[PDB]
Formats: C-alpha cells, sequence, structure tokens
DNA sequence: CCAGGGCTGATCGTGCAAAAGTCGTGCCAGCCGTCT
C-alpha cells in the first residue's frame, strides 16, 4: 500500500504505461507475469506489485529457482514439523508457509529444473501442502509473481519446460521496453549512476558531459539493459580522472586490446 | 530518571544404529540295537 521507496525514474512515455499496467495489478491476488530481457529492472517492478498490493504488510521472501538443491526439494519447499535434534522444540521453515500472508517471487522460471517444475504445479492448484511426516494438511494463500527473460513458448515447444503449469500461471503477463526502445531517458539515468558513482569514489564534483559523449552512447543499438548502460557509465567516469575537464571519452566495451 | 541494547549464563534434552550375539532347523558322522 505504502509506496516503497526505490529507484523507476520513468519518463520514456512507456515505462509510464507499463507502471499504470502494473498498478491496476496491484490489488488484484491473479497469478501475474513479469516478461524482459537481460537486466531491464524486472525486479524493481516485481517489489513494487507486493509492496503496493493489500498484503504488503505480509512477508516478502524471493526464492531463486535455479538455487534449489534437487534431493532437498521437498523439505526445502515445506519443512519438517520434526526437529533436526532429538526432543527439539521447533523446526525448520520451508519455502511455503513461510510467504503465507504475502507474495512469493520466483525468478529464472525457465531455468528451472523438471523437478522444480513437477513438484511446483501440484502444490499450487490445490494448496494443502504437508509436511514429510505426519497426515495433516495445511491451507496456504500465497500470491506468485514471477519474472523471466527467455522465451518459455520455445521452451515448451522443446518440451523442456512443461506447459502446463504455464498456462495455470499465465493469467496476465506485463511487458517490459528495453532500453533501445526507451531512447529518452538515458540522460538521467546516465546523470543518476554519475552522480552515485561521485559519492562511491569520493570523487568531489561531476565535471558534465561533453556532446561526442552524448552523441556516442545514444548512438548505440544497445543490446544491453541498463545495467550495461549503468557498467558503461562506471568505466568512463572513473578512467576520465578528477574532473577537472568536462567527461569526454566513452568506453563502450573494455576488451578490444589497443 | 526512564527506556533501549548487549551479554552472559541458565535451560533444554533418555534415542539411532551398527555389530555382536542368539535363535531355530538342517546335514552328516559315529555308536548302538536287532534280524538274518
Ligand atoms: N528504473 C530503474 N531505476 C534504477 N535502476 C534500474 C532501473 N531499471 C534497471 N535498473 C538497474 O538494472 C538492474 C536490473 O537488475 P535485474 O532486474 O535483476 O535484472 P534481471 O531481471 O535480468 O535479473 C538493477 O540492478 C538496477 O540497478
Amino acid at each position: 500500500m505504502a509506496e516503497y521507496k526505490d529507484n523507476l525514474l520513468g519518463e520514456a512515455n512507456s515505462f509510464l504505461e507499463v507502471l499504470e499496467q502494473v498498478s491496476h495489478l496491484a490489488p488484484l491476488d491473479k497469478p501475474v507475469l513479469i516478461i524482459g530481457e537481460r537486466g531491464t529492472g524486472k525486479e524493481l517492478i516485481a517489489s513494487r506489485l507486493h509492496y503496493l498490493s493489500s498484503r504488503w504488510q505480509g512477508p516478502f521472501i524471493s526464492l531463486n529457482c535455479a538455487a534449489l538443491n534437487e534431493n532437498l526439494l521437498d523439505s526445502e519447499l515445506f519443512g519438517h514439523e520434526a526437529g533436526a535434534f532429538t526432543g527439539a522444540q521447533k523446526r525448520h521453515p520451508g519455502r511455503f508457509e513461510r510467504a503465507d500472508g504475502g507474495t512469493l517471487f520466483l525468478d529464472e522460471l525457465a531455468t528451472a529444473p523438471m523437478m522444480v517444475q513437477e513438484k511446483l504445479l501440484r502444490v499450487i492448484e490445490y494448496g494443502e501442502l504437508e509436511r514429510v511426516g505426519g497426515s495433516q494438511p495445511l491451507q496456504v494463500n500465497v500470491r506468485l509473481v514471477c519474472a523471466t527473460n527467455a522465451d518459455l513458448p520455445a521452451m515448451v515447444n522443446e518440451g523442456t519446460f512443461r506447459a502446463d503449469l504455464l498456462d495455470r500461471l499465465a493469467f496476465d503477463v506485463v511487458q517490459l521496453p528495453p532500453l533501445r526502445e526507451r531512447e529518452s531517458d538515458i540522460m538521467l539515468m546516465a546523470e543518476y549512476f554519475a552522480i552515485q558513482m561521485c559519492r562511491e569514489i569520493k570523487l568531489p564534483l561531476f565535471p558534465g558531459f561533453t556532446e561526442r559523449a552524448r552523441e556516442t552512447l545514444l548512438n548505440y543499438r544497445w543490446p544491453g539493459n541498463i545495467r550495461e548502460l549503468k557498467n558503461v557509465v562506471e568505466r568512463s567516469v572513473y578512467r576520465h580522472g578528477t574532473s577537472d575537464y568536462p567527461l569526454d571519452d566513452i568506453i563502450i566495451d573494455p576488451f578490444k586490446r589497443r
């Protein structure tokens, strides 16, 4: 509900439309898909969805679907009421349940193994997750929001990703425009990144931007995303020096031998 | 003078499992009873 303090810096007149779209999704409990490319700041949008929802007071755990162990999947997702030691007074909590009352964020959906895919598909459709041991089903209420950069229709075509959980979890998608599509906010991000760098390196003052530098970073196909642009500025501002002259040289990729 | 943070000690806990041991039941050898 309360707008958390985050950097979205939106002026592209397309990012504003995406922001309105996600704001419309803020109250609803329906599953949400975030579609983007490398970088693109999808995590900020996901945090925006969770943190402007009715259940925002709830927790906001975010699991890395690539990071879950294969064998330990069941206990990791559910937990075991039995303690680690004899006569234990408590148990470890699984990924699920630890999310109840709030949203669960999923990332790298495409690279999730088939074991994760099939185990996660069963739990969402019905809930009633049961920890290993005992016969007591616990009912859960968790919002799911996920972000990915690969092409899950192609993943379905190859069959390396099950289409059923996709269909269940594809109520609505939000499209994120690439930085090259935005092509208007580059000045403001460049400047904000440079100002942050000024304090990080403890440089005294920002020198300024030359027209040649503006032309070169503007006239770029930008396969890299906002973070690639961020790193670019980071490299050039440091290589420039102590701001006695305006910033003049931009190195697009630090790989050319020279 | 009252409230927040740190820190130290007080408190909780009689089961798991691996290996030795024991169980029942069979196989075979050696001595004894008896008829031919
Ligand atoms: N609007 C924005 N404001 C501030 N930073 C941004 C913005 N968009 C992108 N970024 C930067 O780009 C990065 C994208 O990270 P992330 O969303 O994790 O990429 P991916 O979704 O591919 O994993 C973030 O670390 C963030 O610092």
